[PDB]
């Protein structure tokens, strides 16, 4: 295969395609509570339109892994990533914004596609 496809929930709700392999070893995978730094771009599957590319180039996005800060599919995806990994992740609505959707562009029952690059992570004191 060109790329490794990784099913991250058994229900098919979160599926990752590894575009660029990251660094081998457990020490290179972020742990719960760590600050992680990424680039990303998000696209809505239904319309095919990119809704967020603000963090896709020079500006990094930071969040705390597995701390209720982001949609579940992001915690599930990033917890599987190796430092320097670039992936495509397809997130069904159960692991995204569910029925509520988000903002003007993302309705209920949306499938989201993100490209995510894991740049770095750190443990908090
Ligand atoms: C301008 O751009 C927005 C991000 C946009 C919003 C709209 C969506 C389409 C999107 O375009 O991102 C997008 O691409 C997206 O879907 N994202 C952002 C990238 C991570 C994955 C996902 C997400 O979960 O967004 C998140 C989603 C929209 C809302 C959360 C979903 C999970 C749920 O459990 C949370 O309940 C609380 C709410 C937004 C975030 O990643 C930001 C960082 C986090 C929060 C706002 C909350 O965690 C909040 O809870 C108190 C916090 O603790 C924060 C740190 C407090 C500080 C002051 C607020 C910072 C706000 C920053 C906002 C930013 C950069």
């Amino acid at each position: 295969q060109e790329f490794e496809k990784v099913e991250l929930t058994a229900d098919g709700g979160v599926i990752k395609t590894i575009l660029k392999k990251g660094d081998e070893g457990e020490e290179n995978i972020p742990k719960k509570g760590n600050e992680v730094t990424v680039h990303y771009v998000g696209k809505l599957e239904s319309t095919g339109k990119v809704f967020d590319s603000s963090f896709d180039r020079n500006v990094p996005f930071k969040f705390h892994l597995e701390q209720g800060e982001v949609i579940k599919g992001w915690d599930i995806c990033v917890s599987s990533m190796r430092k320097n990994e670039k992936c495509l992740v397809r997130i069904e609505s159960m692991y995204g914004y569910g029925d509520e959707g988000c903002g003007e562009s993302i309705p209920g029952n949306s499938v989201l596609l993100f490209e995510i690059e894991l740049l770095s992570f750190r443990e908090l004191e």
